[PDB]
This record gives structure tokens, sequence and C-alpha cells, in this order.
């Protein structure tokens, strides 16, 4: 199917390591979550379930050496993050750029050491659009100032998204993974994919991005609702989705669960 799979990593202290996740060969993107603290007088902080940030340095490089794109996700499902001021946007943009998207300038420091990430993922779950458009604008400007990195977003499945809808409308994102879960109005539920398919139709039609990925839970325990078994996704979801020029593949939540479920292995025919 040539399927590209994006996966979130960093949700569990005890999860399969970052390097081992990349070694699976199942993913085109691994999204480290999350920078879940910023804004509102706060200094930015990571919540990567107790994993050592510095410890990630070599793992990230290993991932990239095997051609897996490694992104940092800002926000997340939960967390004391906000971005209501223009200053907040400027601060976070410069912070992300200096620290994660450029080689060391040898002065301050960097959470992931001297590793250079392949992009930033907007997983904004609350607060409304606030100043996220400005953040994207500044990061996008950097994208044009010599640092070739990607900008992605993870909106919930109701179109348009209340938090990222406007930013998405700017066409600034290289790719978007819609969370087709935790919302019965637009995800699989009751052995019925109508709501899911209608939502996919609208997203593939209206989202101003080159690639739209369908995000699914990798296990029934991974989300409150919306889990769809892999065989059902292949049978039911792919034929229609593949007819879209914007179909990018799927996103899974998350590595910890995927390791248990073998969802990606099943979707791919076992892609070791
Ligand atoms: O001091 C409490 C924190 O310790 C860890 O983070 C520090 O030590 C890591 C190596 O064990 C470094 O990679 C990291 O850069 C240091 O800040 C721990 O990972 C944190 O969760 C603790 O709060």
């Amino acid at each position: 199917a040539n399927l590209d799979i994006a996966v979130y990593w960093g949700q569990n202290f005890d999860e399969r390591s970052l390097e081992a996740t990349c070694d699976t060969g199942n993913y085109a993107y691994v999204i480290i979550g999350f920078l879940n603290t910023f804004g509102g007088g706060q200094t930015p902080a990571l919540d990567i379930s107790g994993h050592s940030p510095s410890g990630l340095e070599p793992q990230i490089k290993h991932c990239q050496s095997k051609n897996v794109k490694v992104l940092l996700s800002i926000g997340g499902p939960k967390g004391p993050y906000s971005l209501d001021s223009r200053s907040d946007a400027n601060d976070l943009a410069v912070y992300l750029f200096n620290n994660f998207l450029l080689p060391p300038g040898h002065s301050e420091n960097r959470p992931f050491g001297n590793a250079v990430l392949d992009g930033i993922d907007f997983h904004i779950e609350h607060g409304g659009p606030s100043q996220y458009q400005l953040l994207a604008n500044i990061l996008s400007s950097f994208r044009l100032a010599g640092t070739e990195f990607a900008l992605t977003a993870a909106p919930q499945c109701v179109y348009p998204d209340p938090n990222l809808g406007t930013v998405i409308n700017s066409a600034t994102f290289d790719a978007i993974w819609v969370q087709f879960y935790n919302n019965p109005q637009c995800s699989y539920s009751s052995g019925n994919a109508e709501a899911l398919m209608n939502a996919w139709r609208e997203w593939s039609m209206k989202a101003r991005t080159k690639k739209v990925f369908l995000g699914f839970p990798a296990h029934p325990d991974a989300a409150g609702s919306g889990y769809m078994p892999p065989e059902k996704v292949k049978f039911h979801v792919f034929p229609a989705a593949k007819k879209s020029y914007k179909f990018g593949g799927i996103m899974l939540w998350d590595s910890y669960w995927d390791t248990v479920s073998n969802f990606s292995s099943k979707i791919l025919g076992e892609g070791w």
C-alpha cells in the first residue's frame, strides 16, 4: 500500500525505547510528545513521561539515520500550556528554533542535546486559536530562512477544529493527522463508519495541506472511543481514502499501545 505511518512516542516511562520504535521500520514519522508547558508566565517544559531528554540525543540521531523523521509535539492532551499573547508566540518560536531546529549556537543549552529535530507538531487541545497563527507564521518564516523543517498539526476530527482550524486555513502545515477518536460525531463507533467517512470526506476536501493522515488509536485502551480494528481500516477506510490526492497515510496513538497491539504490523502485513 506504500503506507506511511506517523506515531506518537513518549507517553510512557516504560514504553519501547525511541531507537527501538524507529528500528521497527513501521514508521515514517515518530512524534515526540510533549512540550506541554509554555505561556502564561511559565518557562517551557517537557513532559515525556520521565524519559531522559539528554538521553534522547543519540536515539533521535539513530532514528534520523534510518530515515525516520523526528518531530517535537507542542501542547498535548493535557498540560498548563497557553499562548494568548503575541510575546508568548515570539518567545516559543525562538525557543523552539534555537533549541530544537538548529545546531547548537554553543551558548545556552538544548533539552535533547545537540540533536536537531525534523519539525514541530501542533497538538493544541485547548485555548482556542489564541496566537497560534502568529507562532506558525514565525516558525514558517524560519523555515524559509535556511532551516528546512516540517510543521504539522493534530486537530480533533470536527471540521473546522476550534483550536487549530484557522491556522490550518493558512495552509502553513506540511501535513496534518486528524484524530479520528475520542469523539463519536466523527470517528468509528458502533460497528458503523458513516460518521468517520463523512468526516474524512470533509477533511480531505477542505484542509489546506498537501497531506492529510487519518489518526486512529492503536488499541481499545489507547482512547476513550473510536478504536477501529486494523483489518476494518484496511477494508473499509483505505479504498475511499486512497482516492484522495491528499491521503498521506495514518497516524497511530501511540507507540506504547502499538507495541502491545501490533496494530501497525497488522496494517502493513507485519513490516519488520
Ligand atoms: O533532577 C530531576 C530531573 O532529573 C532528570 O533530568 C535531568 O537528568 C537527566 C539525566 O538523568 C538529563 O538528561 C536531564 O537533562 C536533566 O535535566 C529526569 O529526567 C527529570 O524527569 C527529573 O525531573
